[PDB]
């Protein structure tokens, strides 16, 4: 599925990641722009072998099971599939474990390069939610 800016800004709210470890919405709807292009079916293939999937982008290497990342941990307990749904449940599930490991939002490559420091209410500006 590839949501529209708000209507993901509203199922990202529903979610309960709005202020999720103090990150406004604005910063977890930029995050999915840059990553995914708000697209949950978005995959690409890292360098050491491991699979991003779905709208954040989340790496097989830590967080789910792809059966082709050798040694990986599985740290969300999910196939790497089901970060690919038209739900989005399952990622940000997983997302809300990522940004609790310590580094927060920085360990989304495209959030630290493009959103960081930026005006990110600009992301949900517009929206009824
Ligand atoms: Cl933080």
């Amino acid at each position: 599925k590839v949501f529209g800016r708000c209507e993901l800004a509203a199922a990202m709210k529903r979610h309960g990641l709005d202020n999720y470890r103090g990150y406004s919405l604005g910063n977890w709807v930029c995050a999915a722009k840059f990553e995914s292009n708000f697209n949950t079916q978005a995959t690409n293939r890292n360098t050491d072998g491991s699979t991003d999937y779905g709208i954040l982008q989340i790496n097989s290497r830590w967080w789910c099971n792809d059966g082709r990342t050798p040694g990986s941990r599985n740290l969300c307990n999910i196939p790497c599939s089901a970060l690919l749904s038209s739900d989005i449940t399952a990622s940000v599930n997983c997302a809300k474990k990522i940004v609790s490991d310590g580094n927060g939002m920085n360990a989304w490559v495209a959030w630290r390069n493009r959103c960081k420091g930026t005006d990110v209410q600009a992301w949900i500006r517009g929206c009824r939610l």
